[PDB]
């Protein structure tokens, strides 16, 4: 009997609860197979497993946030902790965005505002291919770039001695990265989509938080192509359902 | 006749731009008198003016921003370095979150995340009367305590060494201070109303970035009062443009 935990360390927006439910379903829909049991849990909002029950937990997935991975909030603090048990565990955690930086800050590196600037789009990351075998997560052929909607408000900076850098882009060394054989981290979203990131964009540019014309160039990264959104799906269960 | 530079760290939102025409608008309907040159700069979008026009401004106010006055973008270290500038010209600067933040960060100082969490609503302030001569830029009869709508993503975690304290909260050492006889800072929005924060909780709220219920005690905070809006446009062009003695 499988099962896995999801630490939402973000609120539902607006248009994720009305459009599919909340961030759980958005989740499960990416990263969930038929008859796993997942259990999600509001981190942002102070709510966590017990101790006790991390152990019946075949992975663990950390989500995106609005927060800042550098921030000592009691909920992020108290978080650190978790994962570094869930850590010396060796249970598999995969972390995407917030949930990349967090498994850093707990490892030691540094996370910090991105030296080059933010982030709201459609990219391209350059696979290290060295550092992937044939037949493992990445599928038999191992392209040369993986298209994926990016979250680079934030980074790591300064990357944990334990990391093995998977891929990277011009303006960020650190696009994907494991530590030993159960962390997995991203710096973008799987579970995201053009209808997602559209409305981001649309809301931030109203507050006033960005240029017309970042968002109108964010956008237009997506009027043509989507993510590879089913070799996401691929690599992220084949890491966290020890599938090879 | 008075000449006095905005510098603008923030872009207009979609409801200031509609509303009032855009956030230079704001800053003026709320610190400018008739008579009055307003030239405003967008800084954040990396716009200045040319240092050898600094002599010629009778003060400068500095916007708030949805960017942190703790990181290294190009626009602010430029920001901080014309600041710098007028600071040895001992020119008069209103510093408005960000901005207050930002002249904190030139003396010394240091900014970062709210020990306490961030802040979206009507506070009060506590002033320092001690701090304060009667007659000055808070008038004769110096007020316990100023109704405010609050500025507290960030705050300035160490004080510059030669700031004065000019009024605290319970949970912020910092809501005021000045800086010699030039530097005037306040971690608040005098110029914003009810409309303009209810408008960017709404939004944030529909974002996802916080609770229901975080969204309605700041709501409820300007249900039945509003900040003391005339109070601070009196006491900030008190200040700009030397009405009164300096403090």
């Amino acid at each position: 009997q499988k099962r896995y935990a999801l630490f939402l360390a973000t609120l539902d927006s607006e248009f994720v609860k009305k459009t599919y439910g909340g961030y759980h379903n958005v989740f499960v829909t990416t990263f969930g197979d038929e008859g796993e049991h997942w259990d999600s849990f509001r981190v942002v909002s102070g709510e966590f497993p017990d101790e006790k029950d991390l152990e019946k937990y075949d992975g663990f997935v950390i989500s995106g946030s609005s927060h800042d991975a550098f921030e000592n909030d009691d909920w992020i603090l108290k978080l650190c902790d978790i994962v570094k048990k869930i850590d010396e565990m060796k249970k598999k955690i995969l972390g995407i965005c917030f949930g990349h930086q967090i498994i850093a800050r707990v490892r030691g590196g540094t996370v910090g505002r991105a030296k080059k600037g933010p982030e709201l789009k459609l990219g391209d990351i350059t696979i290290v291919k060295d550092a992937i075998t044939p037949g493992s997560y990445f599928g038999n052929e191992i392209p040369d770039s993986i298209a994926i909607i990016k979250c680079h408000q934030d980074e790591v900076l300064v990357l944990p001695e334990t990391a093995k850098v998977l891929a990277y882009s011009k303006n960020y060394e650190v696009e994907m990265y494991s530590i030993e054989d159960h962390l997995f981290c991203i710096q973008g979203h799987p579970e995201y989509n053009k209808e997602i990131l559209f409305e981001i964009v649309d809301r931030v540019l109203a507050l006033g938080y960005v240029k017309q014309e970042f968002a109108d160039a964010a956008k237009a990264t997506m009027e043509n192509r989507g993510a590879d959104r089913k070799l996401w799906e691929t690599i992220c269960k084949n890491f966290l359902k020890g599938r090879v």
